[PDB]
Order: C-alpha cells, then structure tokens, then sequence
C-alpha cells in the first residue's frame, strides 16, 4: 500500500544519508515528527516542503550552506523545513562529550513523541532519542530495527 511504501521509503532515505554524512562526519539533525504537532519548529526553519530523499537529506547538511545550520523536521511525508530550531535539554544527565546536536535532540523527545536522528561531527556516530531517552552510536543493525519498529506503523 501507498503509506506502507513511503515509510519504508523514509527509512531508506534517513539510512543512506546518515551513512553518507557519518562516514564523512558531516553533522546532522533529522526530527521526525509523529503524533504529536511540531509546526511550533517548523515555523523557525526554512520551508522546504520537499518530496524525502537520501540525496536532498545530504545537500541541506553540507556544511557552511544556508540550509544547514540546525535540524530538518519531516512531517508526513515531506521534509518540512531545514535549519531548523529544537529546545535544548537541560539533563545534566546527558554526557558532556555530546554536542549541540545531541542536546536538541533529547530536548525535543522530552516534548514530543518524535523521533530524532543525529550524526555527530566529531565521530560520526550515530544516535537517536525518544522519550526523553538517548540511545547513542547505534550500529547500522540497531538503526535499522528502531526505525523499522518506531516509523512503520
Ligand atoms: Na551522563
Ligand atoms: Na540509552
């Protein structure tokens, strides 16, 4: 069916792109949005309104560019908005080695039940959060499998 093809194509598309930008450590902050409303960050982004794809996700995160300073939110079933604003956590409880990125991310899963998607540019790793809940440098299997769980519903 048609929602089917387009989560698995979502999946897909957040893959290869982190794959791309962790193995070149470009930074990158992907949110996407579930139940809960977010236009209250789309709002602060740039308005894409875009078809998802690996090579699009890619272009916005180039480094020094004007869409890439901050996160993309996905809504449905368009990247919404680029550079976008997420709340910051004050966890203390977040390890100080994490970044901006990180704290974004788990400040937005704190307020919504996206789900966020960061490449770190010190390390490449890749992490996500929800629910107020990091799970960091998570292997290509791992990411699979929460993505697969969290996005195709
Ligand atoms: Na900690
Ligand atoms: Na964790």
């Amino acid at each position: 069916s048609r929602i089917e093809r387009e989560q698995h194509h979502l999946i897909e598309s957040i893959e290869k792109s982190t794959q791309y930008m962790a193995k070149r450590r470009i930074g990158a902050l992907i949110s996407v949005a579930r139940d809960t409303g977010m236009d209250d960050y789309i709002e602060t982004g740039i308005p894409l309104n875009a078809k998802i794809s690996s090579q699009l996700l890619i272009n916005i995160f180039i480094p020094n560019t004007p869409l890439h300073d901050g996160a993309v939110i996905i809504k449905g079933n368009e990247i919404a908005s680029a550079a976008s604003y997420l709340p910051l956590s004050d966890s203390p409880f977040l390890s100080k080695e994490l970044g901006t990125r990180h704290r974004a991310a788990l400040g937005i899963s704190e307020v919504t039940d996206s789900i966020t998607i960061v490449v770190s540019e010190e390390t490449g790793g890749i992490s996500l959060t929800k629910g107020g809940e990091l799970f960091r440098d998570v292997s290509e299997e791992e990411l699979h499998k929460i993505l697969l769980k969290e996005l195709v519903t």
